[PDB]
């Protein structure tokens, strides 16, 4: 069952760097967006934002490699 | 063979997270020269410089797993 | 109980260590673009600047670490077999 498995983390390879790509940009915006803000209230509101967002895209990921080492589970039998 | 696929494996951990490295110091740079100018022009072009290469690098890694995707299928047959 | 399961649990033990390097970055960034708001002395921001460098580059290193481990670990899992 090696073919299997090995699909398996190219899968997840693929998961993970799409994660760290949304996340790369989720920063360079945050850069962008403070820059053009003087008001430190609203700043402090994209900054929020930017967190829980970051943290959905890590919770997600992380439920990702759960399915993906349950199925290694599966394929191991 | 298990042994070789294992080794692609981690050659492909190894990339995405120098992927994930040179991120970080673009990103770090990026904000360290935020912080130094006042110009908003020249910051947008900071910033501009920044998503490009973080692009770049990005594509990089997607091509990597790409590459480890097809010689994963030669080894298993 | 095969050499493989033992070698994909390892990668998935793997990606998880990667990720939570990722996520430990991320909280970097943020606190570091936060602060950089709060702060107007440009000596205060180059030192918090600095620490999040150093912060980052122990975390990669750690990283780094992890994946010597599983590539070590995966060699000798391949003498031993079902």
């Amino acid at each position: 069952a090696v073919a299997d498995l090995q699909r398996l983390n190219i899968e997840l390879a693929r998961k993970l760097l799409e994660a760290v790509a949304r996340l790369q940009e989720l920063n360079i915006d945050l850069v962008r967006k403070t820059s053009e803000l003087t008001d430190e209230k609203t700043i402090r509101e994209e900054i929020r934002k930017v967190k829980e967002e970051s943290k959905r895209i890590v919770e997600e990921a992380e439920e990702e490699i759960r399915r993906a080492k349950e199925e290694s589970r599966y394929i191991a039998d």
